[PDB]
């Protein structure tokens, strides 16, 4: 089989851990982590061929800024991601993310990835959002900043629903193996 590095980064509660987790595993405990600490491996097929994708998790929080590059060593694949429930973390994508992965993981492809798209009909999250002038993320504009930021593509998903999860997957592991 082939083996390949996936790492995921964005901003804190964007939906990281869950997206890792849902992929993953069949029964999903309640124990909240802020990071996975086993060893997750996802075995995806990429037109006949067997990955072997090793799963990274990382914490989206600034003072955990001095430890994450520990875990960017040899990556083959960056997942990176923002919330569509939140419009200041896809302002961190070209402010912040971009810059460190580019610049610990030299050429490495990145996958933009819009979490929480359950969320953006979501009328709690209109409302939270609109007392603040704010909206959910438009699919246009995680396109746009996907163009921006030299990203290989571009990609929405629910880990609540499901919807878009395995896609995100196979994407990445299709990224990963050009290289
Ligand atoms: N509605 C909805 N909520 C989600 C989704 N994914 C995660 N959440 C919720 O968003 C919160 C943050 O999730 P989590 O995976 O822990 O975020 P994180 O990006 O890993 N945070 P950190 O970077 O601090 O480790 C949790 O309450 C979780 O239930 C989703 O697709 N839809
Ligand atoms: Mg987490």
């Amino acid at each position: 089989a082939i083996r390949k590095k996936l790492v995921i980064v964005g901003d804190g509660a964007c939906g990281k851990t869950c997206l890792l987790i849902v992929n993953s595993k069949d029964q999903f405990p309640e124990v909240y982590v802020p990071t996975v600490f086993e060893n997750y491996v996802a075995d995806i097929e990429v037109d006949g061929k067997q990955v072997e994708l090793a799963l990274w998790d990382t914490a989206g929080q600034e003072d955990y800024d001095r430890l994450r590059p520990l875990s960017y060593p040899d990556t083959d694949v960056i997942l990176m991601c923002f919330s569509i429930d939140s419009p200041d973390s896809l302002e961190n994508i070209p402010e912040k993310w971009t810059p460190e992965v580019k610049h610990f993981c030299p050429n490495v492809p990145i996958i933009l990835v819009g979490n929480k798209k359950d969320l953006r009909n979501d009328e709690h999250t209109r409302r939270e959002l609109a007392k603040m002038k704010q909206e959910p993320v438009k699919p246009e504009e995680g396109r746009d900043m996907a163009n921006r930021i030299g990203a290989f593509g571009y990609m929405e998903c629910s880990a609540k629903t499901k919807d878009g999860v395995r896609e995100v997957f196979e994407m990445a592991t299709r990224a990963a193996l050009q290289a």
